Parts: structure tokens; C-alpha cells; sequence
């Protein structure tokens, strides 16, 4: 019950990566979460994860806002557990890739929030680095949620329908890792595939995705 994340079970002294229950005030109810405890000391909630294809992005508003998936599989948390958590204190935001040649990278931004759902869950990023490209593949200024049935973007098109998923879209940007998932035959010339340009370029489909968060101040 005392658990708001996995920084706070990292920091009870429990360090090995698997799946635990947290729960913080204003979320709706408590919330199984894969545990990251190996990457820089730690204490990271997974908030999205992708190795496979066995489940499905191309989902609505609502399941993007609620979570879907199974987090000792591929999951994603949902927009309104990612805003409950962010909400609280500053979180940093890490990403985690994986290209199909053997090839580790990461963005981490400083600070990572949310809008609440009447902001669309708008995107909040500040202080960029890592492995995956000089450049954030996210905008950081200013990128509304979208999915197939809200188009929010900040393109005269629907970049939801064009690129699939859910994503803060730009027109369209240069990222969507909740894109369709290409096996290693398939993972050249895909458009609308796991994708983060500063890396591996606009065309090039990512073999694994790990998006998480834990308090800046870990």
C-alpha cells in the first residue's frame, strides 16, 4: 500500500526486476507495472514495452488513457496512470531501443510530464541526452495525444491514421514507438513502424521499446 512507484520499491531495498503493484492517490485503482532495476541505479516503472508484436497499438482514446496489455509482457500503462504518477513530483523520462543488428541506445529527458485528459494528455519534455541522436525524436514543445478516433495533432493531416498507434504526433514528428511492429524480414521502408528518426532514421522499424520514469531526484 505504501508503494507509489517503483523508485519507492527500489529504495525498501528490493532490486531485482520483475513485475510489482503500486498505487498513488487520484490514480483510480492500484496498478501492476514491470520494475526496471538494472538501468542507472534503477527504480524505474515501465510505462511501455515492445519486443514481439503479440500486442496490438492500434488502439482508441480510451484503452490508450486506461493501459493495455500484460506487464510481464508488452504493455502500455495508459495516459491517465502516466498523468497520475508525473503529476506528483518531477519525473525524468527514460527510452530504451533496440535495432534488429544488436545495437543499445536511449533518450532521457530531465523532466517528463502530462496534461490531464481535457489537455489530451499533452506532452511536457526539457532536457534531452542519451545514445539515440544528438536530437529528442519527441517534440519537446508542445504535442497533444493522438490516436485513430482523436486526431490532435499539429498537422493539417491525421497523423494517427497515417502512422497508426498512439503517439504525441507533430506533422508527424520524428518518433512513434506504439507504431506496427515489423519482424527483422520486414523493418526497411515501413512508414508507420516502430520508429525513432534520430537514431535509426524515419524508415527503420525498432526491434524493442522500453519507455520509463522514476523521480529526477532518485
Amino acid at each position: 500500500g505504501s508503494f507509489r512507484d517503483c523508485a519507492d520499491v527500489y529504495q525498501a531495498g528490493f532490486n531485482k526486476s520483475g513485475i510489482y503493484t503500486i498505487y498513488i492517490n487520484n490514480m483510480p485503482e492500484p496498478k501492476k507495472v514491470f520494475c526496471n532495476m538494472d538501468v542507472n541505479g534503477g527504480g524505474w516503472t515501465v510505462i511501455q514495452h515492445r519486443e514481439d508484436g503479440s500486442l496490438d497499438f492500434q488502439r482508441g482514446w480510451k484503452e490508450y488513457k486506461m493501459g493495455f496489455g500484460n506487464p510481464s509482457g508488452e504493455y502500455w500503462l495508459g495516459n491517465e496512470f502516466i498523468f497520475a504518477i508525473t503529476s506528483q513530483r518531477q519525473y525524468m523520462l527514460r527510452i530504451e531501443l533496440m535495432d534488429w543488428e544488436g545495437n543499445r541506445a536511449y533518450s532521457q529527458y530531465d523532466r517528463f510530464h502530462i496534461g490531464n485528459e481535457k489537455q489530451n494528455y499533452r506532452l511536457y519534455l526539457k532536457g534531452h541526452t542519451g545514445t539515440a541522436g544528438k536530437q529528442s525524436s519527441l517534440i519537446l514543445h508542445g504535442a497533444d495525444f493522438s490516436t485513430k478516433d482523436a486526431d490532435n495533432d499539429n498537422c493539417m493531416c491525421k497523423c494517427a491514421l497515417m502512422l497508426t498507434g498512439g503517439w504525441w504526433f507533430d506533422a508527424c514528428g520524428p518518433s512513434n514507438l506504439n507504431g506496427m511492429f515489423y519482424t527483422a524480414g520486414q523493418n526497411h521502408g515501413k512508414l508507420n513502424g516502430i520508429k525513432w528518426h534520430y537514431f535509426k532514421g524515419p524508415s527503420y522499424s525498432l526491434r524493442s521499446t522500453t519507455m520509463m520514469i522514476r523521480p529526477l531526484d532518485f
